[PDB]
């Protein structure tokens, strides 16, 4: 059996009936606690009554604290409405709403510098409620239950700038929220136009995804447009993605439904940086330097770092190798001075050649003494399975 309405084993039916009795006290506060609704929670925890109940009660508490009942009427900040990419557009062959995620032109720094992380997360919650509401409308129009969504995840333009830690963490917060509050809602997710950086980028959010979500992700190759047309009718897919749908004015991208992001104009900023902490701190003497070592053995790794200096700029460069002078080592990222005391510095480097990498903070050119440098560095690894897919497609 599949644990779905109309296909329950006697044990699952008994569990469903018991589950309803056990959570009776919170059902009135729910929009429509039918059997489909309850079974999403049971399936998400393999019909373990205790875990399923804990999951649903936590969701109920979440709805209360986030005022989900009124979130659709809540209007997100102007900068978010204008620049947060993505959009609901069309229905798949089964009648399920399709959601488009446009990663490339998303300006995470711009959004985080112009709005609170709370409003960003709330906007995402709202999109989820808008999608569920669309499912409810499709259920009425099609005369049958529609409760899942199809996602087209456009990774064209995915680059190193998207690995910026604060953005990834915020996104991770959304994903955990989605996994805990909208179980059994994702039907299928098509990753299209995934670039070379995909395996590393995916490995960053993979920890936030449930096994059920991971199994629904399909990384598509060169024939992605044809694959989409096997699940979605051509008139329901924008011209931009291989279909025939366009905006009334003839735009192939259907911008009336899909937001394509873009960099946020400086006039919207309310800050030039987000609050930041570092895992390490060193005091560098005048005319001296400090070396930080990381062994990179696996190819395809990416070094990601963030650092700030106190009161004065500092030099920074990355080398490949015991304490050697910069000149004795191989220069991978040319040493340069950064005003990391004015604006926090962050960066990434793709590590092609394995070896011992040395990030070197340089103060050899200065008399300013005891410069305090705060930094955080990580070696980002590629998701093995994803690496293999990139070789196939
Ligand atoms: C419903 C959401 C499912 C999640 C699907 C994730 C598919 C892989 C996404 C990799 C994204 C790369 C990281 C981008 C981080 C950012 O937003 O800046």
């Amino acid at each position: 059996m599949s644990g779905r309405v109309g296909d329950l084993s006697p044990r699952q039916k008994e569990a469903l009936a018991k589950f309803r009795e056990n959570v009776q006290d919170v059902l009135p506060a729910l929009p429509n606690p039918d059997d489909y609704f309850l079974l999403r929670w049971l399936r998400a925890r393999s019909f373990d009554l205790q875990k399923s109940e804990a999951m649903l009660r936590k969701h109920v508490e979440f709805r209360k604290q986030k005022d989900i009942d009124n979130i659709i009427s809540w209007q997100p900040p102007e900068v978010i409405q204008q620049y947060l990419s993505g959009g609901m557009c069309g229905y798949d062959l089964d009648g399920c709403p399709v959601w488009y995620d446009i990663i490339g032109p998303l300006d995470a720094k711009g959004l985080l510098f112009s709005a609170s992380k709370q409003d960003l997360l709330r906007t995402k919650m709202r999109e989820c409620e808008l999608l569920l509401q669309e499912c409810a409308h499709q259920t009425t129009k099609l005369g049958r239950k529609v409760e899942t969504i199809t996602i087209i995840y456009d990774c064209e333009g995915l680059g190193l700038k998207h690995l910026w830690k604060p953005a990834v963490e915020a996104y991770g917060e959304f994903l955990c929220m989605f996994e805990e509050n909208y179980p059994e809602t994702l039907k299928r997710l098509f990753v299209v136009k995934a670039p070379k950086l995909f395996p590393v980028a995916y490995n960053l959010i993979k920890p936030f995804l449930s096994e059920d979500t991971r199994k629904k992700i399909m990384v598509l190759g060169a024939n992605w447009k044809e694959v989409l047309l096997k699940h979605i009718s051509p008139d329901q897919v924008p011209v931009e993605y291989g279909g025939t749908m366009t905006d009334p004015d003839g735009n192939p991208k259907c911008k009336s439904k899909i937001n394509y992001g873009g960099d946020i104009p400086r006039k919207y900023y309310v800050r030039d940086q987000v609050k930041q902490q570092y895992e390490h701190s060193v005091q560098i003497s005048r005319g001296s330097s400090h070396q930080v070592e990381y062994e990179i053995l696996f190819p395809g790794c990416v070094l990601r770092w963030q650092f700030m200096s106190d009161g004065a700029d500092v030099g920074f460069g990355i080398f490949l190798k015991e304490r050697q002078r910069a000149g004795e080592m191989t220069e991978v990222l040319p040493n340069q001075r950064y005003n990391s005391h004015l604006v926090p510095e962050d960066g990434t480097l793709t590590c092609s050649d394995p070896g011992i990498y040395v990030l070197r903070f340089d103060n050899t050119y200065s008399f300013i003494h005891a410069k305090k440098v705060n930094f955080t560095v990580e070696v980002l690894l590629p998701d093995k399975a994803s690496e293999e897919k990139m070789k196939q497609l």
